[PDB]
């Protein structure tokens, strides 16, 4: 028993971590068969960070101008080019330690393991959420540039993630592994701000759930709703709205908890609108939505990798 | 900018873990140069938990009583013997992955990562700290003994827990890797019960300065405190003593940010007194008492917000 925040194992991931330098500026790399995927941001100055023509930039870089290390090792680089906003560096050598691995593109409430690396050395892992307005609370400083996130099914790391910069309000931003921005945000110093962020509802339910396998179930009351009915009290209280697609996600743990979603949805209800009247639910005071349904099985569940 | 519960990466541990199995029973071990460590009770049968004899049941066994599998490989086991309550199997491969290691006991306050697994394969990673009264929170199914507990400060990993049982209360208790337990328990099935646990005084004073590096002030006052009334006060909320140790060690912080720790001391007892009146501190409504002052160090910018 017990239910924790969990990362993935992160040892796939730990052996494709580099370290990129461009000029005075280093960051990490993510070295997958020849090539070493990066932030473009990685070749600007300060100055072109005001308004920079990335393609410009590029044209007077030679391979030889990007330094890239693997441990202690140099790997040579033997072309290079752009995808939207990721940096592709070719190099001379695939990289031993390649995963079985796919580039994803992840949703709004979708979780993922995010590998911190500083100089191209993994520092500390931990699980964060997609948030609706396309940013993520992750734990970031100077250097960070180029660490990724990531899910393990199967054996099969799925890249989502790779980090390029944080926003005033100290949460973070980034593109899938493709170079495409998560939200609508753009790689240049100007003034960006993360939109009003609201809460996962069908992870919020799915939590509660784990709260009810786990023995915690104070929150559960004898009634019912309906979705128009609840999503207008999500609405008032900004959360998402539940769609008929997430009730059915959650259809598992509906019947092995034997709430029905409406019922769990009713309990949900009554906490928005009453408080949780001094108690947690395990172990919160505030309803945590940064698990999904998926997560909150395969916890209770046991699935290895 | 952020703060999370983060783990060390896991990367040099999952190559270390694999699969014991003695009879009807597996779980997991941990493989390192030539020895494969385990809890002694994989050597118990089905009438012999409440009160087994583990020198009778062990010199019972051959070294092929016992399967070792590493990934696909069944390692030879040439030699045994018990340590306190953990088995040492003797094995005729070095792991070529071993890690620079040590094993190392830790007191109640301290953090480690946990790399649960299943079976020898690794499930996830998440942070835990032992608890004023030696137990852990963490989150452990059936299979899930033989698990470790670990930190990776620099490039060593130094194994502070080996995951034995599950207690009534649902939390957890172990060994470190000489076999000792923490706390008073012991590895048989007669009923035994966690000491009232206390909140990690230090760790939230820790926890405290990390939200004024992050830029949060809203929680100080203009008071201050001598360390024997904060102490007389915070012991009513089940707090742990705050010792001139704790004191010492939160020097640096203090130095970070510029707030005394008795002063920060008399921020925490008006929290204690008043609630946080509908506000949060990095993210919580409660009190965080799983961050160290070492942790928070590591995770936070040097400098102040
Ligand atoms: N706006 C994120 C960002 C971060 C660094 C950097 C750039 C953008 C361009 C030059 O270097
Ligand atoms: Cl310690
Ligand atoms: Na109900």
């Amino acid at each position: 028993s017990g239910f924790r925040k969990m990362a993935f194992p992160s040892g796939k991931v730990e052996g494709c971590m580099v370290q990129v330098t461009c000029g005075t500026t280093t960051l990490n790399g993510l070295w997958l068969d020849d090539v070493v995927y990066c932030p473009r941001h990685v070749i600007c100055t300060s100055e072109d960070m005001l308004n920079p023509n990335y393609e410009d930039l590029l044209i007077r870089k030679s391979n030889h101008n990007f330094l890239v290390q693997a441990g202690n090792v140099q790997l040579r680089v033997i072309g290079h080019s752009m995808q939207n906003c990721v940096l592709k560096l070719k190099v001379d050598t695939a990289n031993p330690k390649t995963p079985k691995y796919k580039f994803v593109r992840i949703q709004p409430g979708q979780t993922f393991s995010v590998l911190a690396c500083y100089n191209g050395s993994p520092s500390g892992v931990y699980q964060c959420a997609m948030r609706p307005n396309f940013t993520i609370k992750g734990s970031f400083l100077n250097g960070s540039c180029g660490s990724v996130g990531f899910n393990i099914d199967y054996d099969c790391v799925s890249f989502c993630y790779m980090h390029h910069m944080e926003l005033p309000t100290g949460v973070h931003a980034g593109t899938d592994l493709e170079g495409n921005f998560y939200g609508p945000f753009v790689d240049r110093q100007t003034a960006q701000a993360a939109g009003t962020d609201t809460t996962i509802t069908v992870n919020v339910l799915a939590w509660l759930y784990a709260a009810v396998i786990n023995g915690d179930r104070w929150f559960l009351n004898r009634f019912t709703t309906t979705l128009n009915d609840f999503n207008l009290v999500a609405m008032k209280y900004n959360y998402e709205p539940l769609t008929q697609d997430h009730v059915d996600i959650l259809g598992p743990l509906s019947a092995q908890t034997g709430i029905a979603v409406l019922d769990m949805c009713a309990s949900l209800k009554e906490l928005l609108q009453n408080g949780m009247n001094g108690r947690t639910i395990l172990g919160s005071a505030l309803l945590e939505d940064e698990f999904t349904p998926f997560d909150v099985v395969r916890q209770c569940s046991g699935v290895t990798f």
